[PDB]
């Protein structure tokens, strides 16, 4: 049909015929009499799978006879998504098994909705791996993603009652056809057990087992015939475990619950045993198997010429340690040149400020669990302090606050201490966060290593983030410029000479349009929700947290109403409202701002005075599917956490390049964005970093804004007094007691701006022909928010690589 | 090589070794400079999977078509062994598969070894199931058999100093190549709960419910191409299951231990709840999928036209109150016409008259369990007990002895009563058995409902038992009488007019030495010990308990050492003792006995007088894949349990058909083989039935042997005093205790006649040429044991069905 979607070659269309047909019968066992929808996607992906087994084994093969320095990505989240529709984009398959299907009377639109996320991730630092993994091998990299295969990833979100319900993931119930278990490279983790001091060195003895099974994922660049490797690691008792016999084998679960389930929290640091447990687990059965293929290629001095490993936070700072346990206890090198190959090996990515997220594991636990990593993090912390009491002599207090061992009620281990110590580079992920970076939180840090200090800002993947989810914007560029911005985004800047072109403003509109239509449909298909597809698509879509500021979006959606219930013969711009995102499922006052937003909805939906003018819904079960959808159909992108909070943000990006403007604080990437833009092109509001400076020490007092400002008084009175919940009137006390009294994010601080500048927004957007050229300017601009260039950049400026869009042999 | 493994035909070979070298790259994703042995077995399986598809979706689709009685057999243990060799010979595949990998530069036989036992079963009644599955299959008949899918069988043995140790056999680590998951199949099981009584009759309400998901593995016939299914059950929770959140997730583990691991207990019940949610999980999911299968063919009244259940012991006994409330609690039916339909539908087997095999439920169990069900079970008994109070009147003794409720200490029920009441057939599975039925256990039940009572005497599989696993002698048969005998194995009794041809002796002789030497060549590769080849073979292969006397044996093999010590110089038969098999976890008197074999062996074998005169083995891990190396290598099989004990065993018709005599008491089937062959060509010894009985009303006396047997009481001074274990004196005197004060199984009693009839044995080794003519007149009469022949009696007699040969088109 599209362009953009390659060819459909007859020889290539019989033969993809041929194969469903095959895997229809030999491999689902399974006629055309039985099968369901289902059995049909099951066909279809092992068809296209078929298509990546060549690529991969001669990738592998090549990065053998090569040797070229290898990347190692370890994370404890992926966030991937569908695969069907990504590999046959990459592949370009994708016009041609639409094509076949068609010709077998199947809709392949239709089998693409019946696969399964892959949500092995919360949110943004999930979902950057999984933009970095296609990056990686679109730029013809020896990259390897390393990770855990939860069997239950995020909770799928129910809404019962206006409130959420989580219920489990069980993603693998009816298999996964892109993994390939691999048993036979099963490796052993060590737990417990104690520290024995011989003539040759520290021993560690009578440790428990827990063997790590690795399954491996391809991940195909970009047309390039490149297809890397995602290895994620399963936990697997050992067959003599606990060996009454019955017990003995059911005890087995307890071993093999470290890679059971995701753990839910966004932006914050839960202390458990089992997530520790989840983070060794991950780092070194991942070492393991980086040292046995470096062997596989004695002389250690190389190993940082071979081998790069990127800590992804310090989820897996483990790392650290455990390269120094291996190259000292068991390679028998000196203490000094283990460090020397650690610092050189390692690098260190930090991903938020906020103070509840920081991992601080308490001294007891890893005691006990991991008691040679301790002895080995006690002197690292030892020759470190040596270091900063000679740079900065008699400066006790720098020692204190330095140091990776944290005093207190109980003694714990500072992970970032650890990571910005052994590792040669520490970057943040915008370039406000990597100032705030070297001016707060790491800034005696900073003065001691200068060097070591980078940014490098987010970036989001145009395959998935365009090709793939929005092809009518891909095409109608591609007619105009080419193809080749698909794998160098920054020849979109070329359509900067398009924004007085009248044929180029009617398509963007009209494929906005069609996006908006479509996704109206699928709401009323699935969830029976009826809205206008000619209003203004407003759209926040993300995490459920206090710093993100849902509540404030909550409060202009009430004034509006409010506004419109004064005044209801008086003409306003019609909104859809939506809002979609998961809370943690200990996070009280998160499920209290879902439970809001249902409430206000029920209220606003069903107003007669309202009409059609204003609608607000909650997107249920947000996810990398939904977003796929929701993005493209919005106009209007809010992304208004508190100044020096939201450390980078991606979604924002995502938006930018789907053809929605974008209301936001001077925060994370969207200060990068506007400036890429140019600040006119924004809809820019509220405090700066500065400004929540001067706020903080003069002190917070949200009275003053609540005494000052008759509309907010009238919101919080309404909140207060039961008018969103008239069967139960203090449902939402916990709500205004927190707004009043310690509000962290200072909501009622940027109230009145965000109020302002949402009535520029629809000024705007009543003339659809200035809309649409300002459309136009950010879709220009939104280059530098392409993952290629940030992993160009890691690959430059941290890992000593250089980038190739060389094709493989096919 | 040789002919009764098929021809290896030019397209055929071409074919296979293109789609082995397919499945190495798509299905393994591997290239022959990486592929090990076990990636070559996993193509091979996969290339012949292949063949199979065709023949297993046509074979349903011709049931659909047809819609003949369906029948279903139910078991809680499917022993099924090994499964590639097995479907080479059904599809006679093997010389083709032989060539073409011989051609690839690989050894099947090598290949063949990597494979696991597929262990769901104890011993002899999993894999009568077994070998009953592949007669229905070779036979025409639309039958399914319904198990659970356990995560871990029966554990793999080693011995340690001795002494058994226990291991999870972790048998689908490596992936089940041969099943097929079917996830859109699953179905809910309920647990738990209360009754509640309504206007319209009793409801079961407030349960827990436990997701039974089907996995599908074919079962082909011999050359017919009918390919049946084995459908077998694996525990899931549903998604919503305890929704911490985490700990939540966790739990999920309760309800998926359902089908974690087998109950290791042969011949013993356990009363534990587990086992009792396994029971009802089989059959509730079972059921639905039965009734499921009758719908899509309102008229429960032609139910019993078209579907016969099949009860494997009272294992799934739950299956007649279940489809009791099935039908009268969900389709609405008055009991009586309900009753009438179970009636009719189930008929149950009785495998054993061992009191501790027997269940027995606590009523407290059930009715925490299942509550409807023990209602239901209690109106059964009502109803049955006013039919014998109206048949015997005034015989309140009989009435009680009848009950299906047992009253005492703790209420139980009886849960073999149950399955007479509710079965139209009654069965035992050996002539000797079933009278015992009649006579003792069931007298009362027979005196009611004679018509109920039938014998089916067991029988083992041609296919896997001969041709599979001796093709030598299958090939030296085929020569002079042609392949028919395969299915129709009374066609061996041909083979008696070749008795005293010369030819035949030599090669029947031949064949037994190349077995010998293939065996004592694999217990050097793979076990590191030493044996003559020209000994006597003198087999014990079966699980270790006090009824099948495995202490007899040693008894006899300490007897032969301390004759030889006595007299050094006097020539006697060489003999290699092997005895093999498992004792289940709990069962200390078991475990026992393999110290003591071990420490016999640790005492014989390395006395320099005794020489190669005498060895004594304990064959570790005893299971199906070593029963078919051991059993053709055998000279001697030992079948010496207590007379009346054993109800038929399977394991001596095995040994019958692979050219091994038979040394044996008239227990069980021992009693029709030596029937069938002639007394005269049988080593039969010790009490019949009948001598027992008399030994028992004047009281069993150990001491009375031991008195006045000299040779009997030097072994009980050795073993009392410490000659089998110095450094541990008093190691088997719960062994001495038992045999003098509470041997339930009189070792004593028959010792004489034991040793007396292997000095006969001996005798007879000595004359090759005699030993092999009655040789030759055992595999001649051993055609009755076929499982074809059990399982057309089945068919005839029970399930009112006609086996056929006829093939299905290919
Ligand atoms: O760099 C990727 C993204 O990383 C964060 C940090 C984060 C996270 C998630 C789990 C644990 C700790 C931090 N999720 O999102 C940041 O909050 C977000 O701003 C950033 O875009
Ligand atoms: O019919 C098949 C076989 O059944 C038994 C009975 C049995 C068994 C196993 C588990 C639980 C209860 C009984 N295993 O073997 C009998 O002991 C054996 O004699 C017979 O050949």
């Amino acid at each position: 049909q599209i362009s953009v979607r390659g060819l459909a070659g007859v020889e290539n269309v019989t033969e993809l015929k041929k194969n469903f047909n095959r895997h229809l019968h030999f491999t689902l066992v399974k006629d055309r009499n039985v099968a369901t929808p289902r059995d049909y996607y099951f066909a279809l992906a092992h068809t296209v799978r078929d298509h990546l087994v060549g690529r991969w084994i001669r990738t592998q093969q090549h990065y053998y006879e090569k040797d070229p320095k290898r990347i190692y990505y370890l994370s404890l989240e992926f966030y991937m998504g569908r695969t069907l529709q990504n590999t046959m984009v990459n592949l370009a398959l994708e016009n041609a098994c639409d094509e076949a299907t068609y010709q077998l009377g199947l809709d392949m639109e239709e089998l693409e909705e019946i696969e399964e996320d892959a949500g092995l991730g919360n949110g943004g630092l999930g979902r950057l791996a999984a933009c970095f993994l296609d990056s990686m091998a679109t730029l013809g990299l020896a990259a390897y993603g390393y990770g855990i295969r939860y069997e239950f990833g995020i909770f799928n979100q129910k809404i019962c009652g206006g409130w959420q319900m989580e219920e489990a993931d069980d993603w693998l119930r009816y298999g996964n056809p892109w993994e390939k278990a691999r048993p036979e490279f099963t490796l052993p983790v060590h737990f417990y057990g104690r520290v024995e001091h011989t003539s040759q060195g520290a021993k560690w003895v009578d440790t428990q087992v827990v063997l790590a099974m690795p399954y491996d994922t391809p991940v195909p660049g970009y047309r390039n015939n490149v297809v890397n490797t995602m290895r994620l690691w399963s936990a697997k008792a050992p067959n003599d475990f606990n060996l009454g016999y019955i017990q003995a084998v059911l005890d087995r679960n307890l071993a093999e619950n470290i890679s059971r389930v995701l753990y839910p929290n966004d932006n914050f640091f839960e202390g458990k045993e089992l997530r520790l447990k989840q983070e060794y687990f991950v780092v070194a059965a991942t070492l393991q198997d980086i040292i046995r293929r470096f062997k596989s290629s004695t002389n250690f001095d190389a190993f940082p010429d071979k081998v790069a490993i990127q800590l992804n936070d310090t989820h897996p700072s483990l790392a650290i340690p455990e390269l120094m346990r291996v190259l000292v206890d068991l390679e028998r090198l000196d203490w000094d040149k283990a460090w020397e190959v650690t610092v050189k090996t390692c690098a260190y990515t930090n991903h938020t400020v906020l103070p509840e997220a920081l991992e601080r594991w308490p001294v007891h636990l890893l005691e006990t669990l991991l008691p040679r990593h301790l002895q080995i993090i006690y002197e690292i912390n030892q020759r470190f302090l040596n270091r900063v009491a000679a740079a900065f002599p008699g400066d006790v207090d720098r020692l204190r606050r330095m140091s990776l061992v944290e005093e207190g009620a109980v003694k714990r281990i500072n992970m970032a201490h650890l990571c910005i110590a052994g590792s040669h580079a520490v970057n943040g992920v915008a370039r406000i966060h990597s100032e705030i970076l070297k001016k707060t939180i790491f800034k005696d840090f900073y003065e001691l290593e200068p060097h070591k200090f980078q940014n490098k800002t987010n970036g989001i993947t145009p395959r998935r983030w365009l090709v793939l989810c929005n092809p009518g914007l891909a095409e109608i560029i591609a007619e105009r410029i080419g193809e080749e911005y698909i794998s160098d985004l920054d020849q979109l800047r070329k359509l900067l000479s398009y924004v007085d072109d009248e044929a180029f403003i009617r398509d963007v509109a009209k494929v906005k349009q069609e996006n908006k239509l479509k996704f109206a449909a699928y709401l009323e298909r699935e969830y029976k929700v009826h809205i206008n597809p000619n209003s203004l698509f407003d759209v926040q879509v993300k995490r459920i947290h206090e710093y993100k500021r849902q509540l404030l979006n909550c409060l202009h959606v009430i004034t509006l109403y409010n506004r419109i219930k004064k005044e209801p013969n008086k003409f306003v711009v019609p909104r859809t409202v939506m809002i979609g995102g998961k809370a943690a499922p200990g996070y009280h006052m998160a499920k209290m701002i879902i439970k809001l937003i249902t409430a206000i909805g029920d209220v606003v939906n069903h107003d007669p005075v309202v009409g059609d003018r204003l609608r607000v819904i909650f997107l249920e079960n947000y996810r990398v599917s939904l977003a796929e959808k929701v993005i493209p159909a919005a106009d209007l992108s809010e992304q208004i956490s508190t100044a020096g909070t939201e450390a980078s943000g991606t979604g924002n990006m995502k938006f930018m390049l789907n053809g929605a403007l974008t209301i936001g604080t001077m925060d994370g990437a969207n200060v990068e964005m506007a400036e890429e833009a140019g600040e006119e092109n924004f809809f820019i509001f509220g405090m700066r970093v500065e400004d929540v400076d001067r706020l903080d020490q003069r002190g917070y007092n949200a009275q003053e804004y609540y005494d000052r400002i008759p509309e907010l008084r009238q919101i919080i009175e309404q909140l207060s007094s039961g008018f969103f919940s008239p069967k139960q009137p203090d449902l939402f006390k916990d709500i205004v007691n927190m707004l009043m009294h310690h509000d962290r994010f200072k909501v009622f601080a940027d109230y009145e701006e965000y109020v302002k500048c949402q009535e520029r927004v629809s000024a705007l957007y009543k003339n659809p022909r200035e809309w649409t050229r300002m459309v136009i300017r950010n879709i220009a601009t939104s280059g530098k928010f392409s993952s290629d260039r940030t992993i160009a950049q890691y690959a430059r400026e941290i890992w000593g690589v250089e980038p190739s869009r060389q094709r493989l042999p096919a």
